[PDB]
């Protein structure tokens, strides 16, 4: 019944791809939270049959898939658009690894009519979800190795920051701004260069540069997503970067942040 068990039972995917799929399911709560939406992961077996091998539910809104869909076997003809993609609202999208579409995500969310009436936060989350969905389709989301990389990693709701290509903060959620306030930041974060705001605040001169190094590498393309725990003005934040790349070009980055000051005691 686990993802590994189902891929082996139903699929002939190569070691590489199986790893990629583990990495998705390892990472996709982020995707669910940002999307305010349910996700199910489908694979196509030789029979051409569809099997749902994984499912997550958003923390940030209600689910519309109350039933456990994992292990469910379904005929091609009965989910036309999903089957085609291999070659409540339901939007459909591919997961590519290498030259091929190795899995397909279906997104489940309430009808437009009666959902969370949008706000800045919800707007920023959804945009970043679209960006991640595109990267999953182009096979660039996940990445370095093929693993989830941490158990304690910040949830989107802990703090969210949208970086533009020039390293200026275009969006920062109230939680992100709160953490930054605890780090000793006295001004606003939106509209300001992130490196210029963040460096002075990081206590240890090594780490301050490590962050500088990384964000510069994040805005040039030569740079993978990283997690680092820093100390700043008495506080301790956990930072997590995701490069954003749409069809060749860097569109910025998402940084998640969590004030773990108390949880580190």
């Amino acid at each position: 019944s686990t993802l590994g068990d189902l891929l082996a039972e139903h699929t002939v995917l190569p070691g590489s791809a199986v790893d990629h799929l583990h990495a998705v399911v390892g990472e996709w709560q982020l995707l669910a939270d940002l999307s305010f939406a349910d996700y199910l992961m489908w694979v196509r077996r030789d029979d051409g049959v569809l099997v749902c091998v994984a499912q997550c539910r958003p923390n940030t809104g209600p689910t519309v898939v109350h039933t456990d869909a994992v292990g469910t076997v379904v005929a091609a003809n009965s989910m036309p658009l999903v089957a085609a993609t291999f070659s409540h609202s339901v939007e459909v999208s591919p997961v590519r690894f290498g030259d091929q579409v190795v899995a397909v995500l279906t997104r489940h969310q309430p009808e437009l009519a009666a959902r969370r009436r949008s706000g800045h936060l919800e707007t920023a989350y959804r945009l970043c979800a679209t960006d991640l969905l595109r990267m999953l389709a182009e096979g660039t989301f996940p990445d370095a190795g093929d693993v989830a990389m941490s158990r304690s990693s910040p949830r989107a709701g802990d703090g969210f920051i949208r970086l533009d290509v020039d390293g200026v903060v275009s969006y920062a959620s109230p939680n992100a701004l709160s953490a930054y306030h605890r780090m000793g930041l006295t001004t606003e974060l939106e509209g300001v260069n992130l490196i210029d705001a963040t460096r002075p605040l990081i206590s240890d001169p090594f780490e301050a540069h490590e962050v500088d190094e990384h964000v510069q590498d994040l805005l040039a393309g030569d740079g993978k997503g990283m997690r680092m725990e820093v100390d700043a003005g008495g506080a301790t934040v956990l930072l997590r970067t995701l490069p954003l790349v749409v069809a060749g070009r860097n569109v910025g980055a998402a940084i998640l942040i969590r004030d773990v000051t108390e949880v580190k005691r």
